[PDB]
């Protein structure tokens, strides 16, 4: 009774456009009169290594920049570089623009991703902004300039777009100002995103999940402290919980009667125990990809 | 490199509404110049233990039907009941409505839920219909009336409409002639649907996929045969493998260069054997809700 959950796409589906230069199609974002997307479509592939971006934009002008929206061309009238995505100014307003804004997301925080190609939407997924400032995605060539988001109120924040895949087959991009979230830049290179810690106020966000919905075999007669839970939690390379994270889940602890330091307790022994062949909500695995805010909005 | 994906909602999103009888509210789907929703909408909480529908909608008028679209109220000119749902004839034809049809899905097959409340999308995911003719949703009390499709081309095919949970915390619902998926019917008393059996051509579409995506450690170097494999299949609750599934893995089975039945001599080994700790596509279990054709489309 617990679902990874996406949120509606079609306010967003109403934005996504195709650019191309040259043979290099990918995704664009059209708000106004401005469509957002990533430089490296202005790459070859002999470019793609070691790309000399400012050099290489120089030698384009307004009308190399195909953009096309359903079957219909734009007329793109002005084009600049900021940071690592592309803002070109068309004719034409979208009459489709939601509200929105673009904000960068903290990691630990999760969005939802309208894959897409040839700037048609594909499908839809949640991903979380990992500690290391990578997400698990799924992605193919072309997907580049597809986006993510939160929908708050009529409001779009849009907060990723696409860029690129690492070597452990994780995926990293930037914010709508064209800033990587991590250490990445656009070249193809490997690039290491360090240790791919796990997101521990997420787990016991799930942990309550779960014992909500009737999954409750891990609780134990044990309580712990703070810096107790936290040695353990080094050892398997969880984020150390903090005071902050312990007010974050204060409404659920009150919702469920499980003080947050007794879940912590619950949390130790399966971290050190393991599962023994059972379940929690589905899953062989602790999930940190639930914040407390998507527990509680999707349980209420 | 591997995620569950919902299809994009827009085209579905246009389509639902609020459906109020009372003090009852769930969710209508509105097409063409009808609303669809689940006829329990006529009933109190007197009446959901053991309700007579047909005596309590002769006693209901048109003008007892509340049809809101956003904050637009729709006139109700005609109501009949076919199956479990309700049929409302409004005087305003969807202008948002999309090419559609309604199809009843077979077990096995997977489809997009658009979740809703109060005629507003709250969120979408990806749902298999099991052999037992459940699905493992995400469902709260307003919820009923949410449904199930799947998108080919820019025709949006109709399969499913929620009614109700089972004790087992599972869902069960209607295609959109109103009539159930398994043995359920709309009485709020506990029912059930008896084993739910393992979709094995599904689990052996999704280790295809892992071996696409780098994921290779459970092959081995044994092959087995259609029957030895189903009687070890048979003490797990999966589906017997028929050679129509075996035929349906043929294209997967090419890309990879791993022959079906070297795949099901893995699969043996796992399911005697167990994952010892390790993982496939980020899961410790084994996943049977991807058909074939998702993991093609995804992986193209
Ligand atoms: C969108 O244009 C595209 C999306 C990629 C393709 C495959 N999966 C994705 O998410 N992005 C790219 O092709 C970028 C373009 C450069 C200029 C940033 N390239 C990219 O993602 O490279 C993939 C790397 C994987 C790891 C590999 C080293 C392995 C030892 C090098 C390339
Ligand atoms: C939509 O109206 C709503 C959606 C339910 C509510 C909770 N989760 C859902 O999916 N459907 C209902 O309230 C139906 C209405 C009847 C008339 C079909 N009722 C329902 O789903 O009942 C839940 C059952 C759970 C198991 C319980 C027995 C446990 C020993 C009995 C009720």
């Amino acid at each position: 009774g617990f679902r990874k959950m996406a949120f509606p796409s079609g306010k967003v589906e109403g934005c996504m456009v195709q650019v191309t230069c040259g043979t290099t199609t990918l995704n664009g974002l059209w708000l106004d009169d401005v469509v957002y997307c990533p430089r490296h479509v202005i790459c070859t592939s002999e470019d793609m290594l070691n790309p000399n971006y400012e050099d290489l934009l120089i030698r384009k002008s307004n009308h190399n920049f195909l953009v096309q929206a359903g079957n219909v061309q734009l007329r793109v009238i002005g084009h600049s570089m900021q940071n690592c995505v592309l803002k070109l100014k068309v004719d034409t307003a979208n009459p489709k623009t939601p509200k929105y804004k673009f904000v960068r997301i903290q990691p630990g925080q999760t969005f939802s991703v309208l894959a897409c190609y040839n700037g048609s939407p594909s499908g839809v997924y949640q991903c979380a902004m990992r500690p290391n400032f990578t997400i698990k995605g799924s992605f193919l060539n072309g997907s580049c300039g597809s986006v993510g988001f939160n929908i708050d109120y009529d409001c779009v924040s849009f907060c990723y777009m696409h860029h690129m895949e690492l070597p452990t087959g994780v995926h990293a991009g930037t914010d709508l100002e064209g800033n990587f979230y991590g250490p990445f830049v656009d070249r193809q290179t490997a690039q290491a995103a360090g240790t791919d810690t796990t997101i521990t106020v997420n787990v016991l966000a799930w942990l309550y999940a779960a014992v909500i919905n009737g999954d409750r075999w891990f609780l134990n007669r044990f309580t712990t402290t703070l810096n107790d839970f936290n040695l353990v939690a080094m050892k398997y390379n969880y984020e150390p919980l903090t005071q902050d994270h312990v007010d974050i889940l204060g409404p659920l602890s009150a919702q469920t009667g499980i003080a947050v330091l007794d879940m912590c307790a619950s949390l130790k022994e399966l971290l050190q125990n393991g599962m023994n062949g059972r379940t929690i909500l589905g899953s062989a695995l602790l999930e940190d990809e639930f914040t407390p805010f998507d527990v509680v909005r999707q349980c209420s």
